[PDB]
């Protein structure tokens, strides 16, 4: 049988265009010092933050660290994608299997290009079904997605290095609307975190400095709060500390 809250879901599923992008701009124009943002950088996984966050969120919100051409990924490389981790927990392949998601996959597919174009994908009410380590969670907990992708910023290196200068602006601007479908959706929690910074190798300094100056410019208190869920294994743990570094003037009482 098809689970609880799949059909609602893909119904309400919705694509912004590129053209959309000024009305994303006055949305977050709108509700900028609504409230005293507080911020956090943790080391959870999308879901784990979100699942935290649920009880005391009026509208959640996570972002989908998608790709451009294919819905979840295509399910290729493995686990330590977050997209697969996303659509492993939770009913977000169905959503971005969508007939009307379909045009974010053509028309970035044919962008023959590594920074891809400003769709974005809307799917309200994803109901997270597992956690983490896979286990059923007794009752589905509701998030909505937002979907972007990054700049390949790896591809642009080894692909099409004349784009190089256009990486950071592209991800400037598609991190403003983001921010901006959330907005317009009129959401009080985001659930952000290293967007672009694994498998499209962009910077996470540069990723986090770029969230950081929105959240104190354009989209300063538009939102309750923002959770920078930033899962890192690496030794180092260099990705989560380029985000607790960058982060660390905007996380504070
Ligand atoms: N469940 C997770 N939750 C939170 N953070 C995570 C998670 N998994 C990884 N991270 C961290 O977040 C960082 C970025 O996660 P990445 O998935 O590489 O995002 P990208 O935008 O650069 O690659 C997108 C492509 O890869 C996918 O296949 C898509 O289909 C696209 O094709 C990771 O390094 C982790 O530190």
């Amino acid at each position: 049988v098809r689970l609880p809250g799949l059909a609602a879901m893909r119904q309400g599923t919705r694509l912004f265009t590129p053209e959309q992008g000024e009305d994303l701009r006055e949305a977050l124009r709108r509700r900028r010092g609504s409230f005293q943002t507080t911020c956090e950088v943790t080391s959870e996984t999308t879901f784990a933050a979100a699942r935290r966050l649920r009880e005391k969120a009026s509208a959640l919100a996570a972002l989908n660290f998608a790709s451009a051409k294919n819905p979840g990924g295509g399910f290729l490389g493995g686990a330590q994608a977050q997209e697969e981790d996303l659509c492993r927990g939770s009913g977000l392949y169905f959503s971005l299997t969508s007939p009307q998601a379909e045009p974010y996959y053509a028309v970035n597919r044919q962008s023959h290009s590594a920074l891809y174009t400003d769709h974005l994908i809307y799917s309200p009410q994803v109901p997270i079904f597992r956690d983490d380590a896979g286990q059923l969670l007794p009752a589905p907990v509701p998030v909505n997605i937002i979907t972007a992708p990054a700049p390949n910023a790896g591809a642009v290196a080894q692909s099409r290095p004349e784009q190089l200068p256009q990486v950071l602006p592209t991800l400037r601007e598609r991190a403003r609307r983001v921010l901006g479908v959330a907005a317009w959706m009129e959401q009080t929690h985001l659930v952000l975190g290293a967007w672009g910074c694994g498998v499209f190798r962009n910077d996470p300094a540069g990723v986090a400095r770029t969230f950081r100056e929105l959240l104190e410019g354009e989209a300063q208190g538009a939102f309750e709060h923002v959770t920078f869920a930033v899962l890192d294994n690496h030794p180092q743990h260099p990705t989560l500390g380029a985000f607790r570094r960058e982060l660390e003037s905007l996380c504070l009482p």
